[PDB]
């Protein structure tokens, strides 16, 4: 039986996740690897392998691939402009989306990992012909934009570029002292310390700046912070309601919790290659 | 002589810009009326017979108006959805795109005036096929977006909306005891005040939080407050340019000292109405 696939792969530290999604819209596989042994050939040779072991077992031909990377990606979705903290050489990256494609024999685009989260999210919360605002707030605040069906990256590739308010942030005071609890359970304890509530503040005002000045129909919250036990998400959405200029956009703007499941980036990955190698 | 033309209105306080510019591009006719006297038949009546007296002069047909108003604007530029600090009552402002449409006999759209402004400067600097960011510090902090060849106003209308950064910070600032030099001379005598460069600093934070998130191909910088004698400029861009991102966006945006002219406002609407309503 004869498949029309697209490539979603979502690339991280310590595992990769790699989803093909039917011209249908169905998922037709989903898998999650280890970085370190996807690149033990190489990467080019690595990623290859992977998704062509996945198209020779489901008879499938492939129309493009999307890839993620926690790292930023140039306008035209070829280039990766920052190093990414993945444990690949610069060597490796480089001319990464030409290689990928004489090997895969398909168009191949890159794009910032959180557009990735932000596209299963629009697409989930039947979003994708609103202005939505994604906050992600993992290491380091990241900021998404859907507008006009798609990713919206500005000028050059990298619109929605804090050092006190981020992951790296609670961790950097965690370690200040020895703590009772491990870092994970910080807001089970800690949640009412001086310096925590500065940081749901800050990122408090700075969600509040993004929807002023944005004025999108929605806002997505979410990142690993949010996942961790009991997060006062609550809390972050009414101290930036605070800051929203009334009537408009305070009363309008809805607030959407961001899904949080293994596959997510992946599948957004897919999504995105359906929508610019399909249908 | 026949002549088609579209009808660009700029609204103040004090008062009223009007420009006839002709299909092929040409401005026909700008004049500049006190807004107590073109109110004084009422509002529409007043309007209509300030451009309907230029149309019978000029043997001109209109095919359409944009009005500018110190105020903002419906994502549909029908209503206005804030008070202007006008002399005109609720009364007068309630269903006025309408009106104001059946009196001129052609369509009829608003505009927030620093998109008038944005316009007439993004035309000016040869920008219309970029993405470009406007600041205008007046008496509040006014912000706009050139984008896809156009003003954008975000889902509601409202995009682009400090306390203590501002025209009104400045004068409320001033005002806190005597002083041997005019409010208009400030920057002149005051540029190192501890408040004022608290002022410029914050203003700089602003403008570069806008350009990181935007990542606009250009910047324009402008309003009242930049025209007052001695303002400091070029250290409020370079006060910016700490805060962006490098390389991107600091080595790549351009900015660009807005146009300071008594007919840019008036002009931009008429530029927007020619887009909108001719060719």
């Amino acid at each position: 039986k004869q498949h029309n696939v697209v490539a979603g792969v979502d690339m991280g530290a310590t595992h990769i996740r790699f989803c093909l999604r039917t011209a249908e819209g169905e998922t037709l596989h989903c898998e999650k690897k280890r970085t370190a042994e996807v690149i033990a050939p190489g990467l080019v040779s690595g990623i290859g392998e992977m998704i062509d072991e996945q198209l020779r077992r489901f008879n499938a031909r492939c129309h493009g691939l999307v890839m993620g990377f926690p790292a930023l990606v140039s306008k035209d979705k070829r280039t990766i402009i920052s190093t990414p903290n993945l444990p690949l050489t610069a060597a490796d990256l480089y001319d990464l989306a030409d290689k990928l494609e004489n090997t895969l024999n398909c168009p191949v685009e890159f794009s910032r990992d959180v557009n990735l989260q932000l596209s299963w999210d629009v697409v989930e919360n039947r979003l994708t012909q609103q202005l939505v605002l994604a906050a992600y707030l993992g290491t380091g605040m990241g900021f998404a934009v859907w507008m006009n069906g798609a990713p919206w990256t500005g000028a050059h590739g990298v619109a929605g570029e804090e050092t006190n308010c981020s992951g790296m942030a609670l961790r950097r005071w965690y370690e200040q002292q020895p703590r009772n609890y491990p870092l994970r359970d910080l807001f089970v304890h800690a949640e009412n310390a001086p310096f925590v509530q500065s940081l749901l503040e800050n990122a408090a005002r700075a969600i509040a700046t993004s929807i002023n000045l944005f004025d999108p129909d929605a806002v997505i919250l979410g990142g690993g912070v949010m996942d961790m036990p009991a997060f006062p998400r609550e809390t972050l959405v009414a101290m930036t309601q605070k800051y929203l200029r009334r009537p408009l956009p305070h009363q309008v703007v809805r607030f959407i919790a961001a899904s949080s499941s293994d596959f997510n980036g992946a599948q957004g990955a897919a999504i995105l290659a359906h929508q610019r190698f399909l249908p």
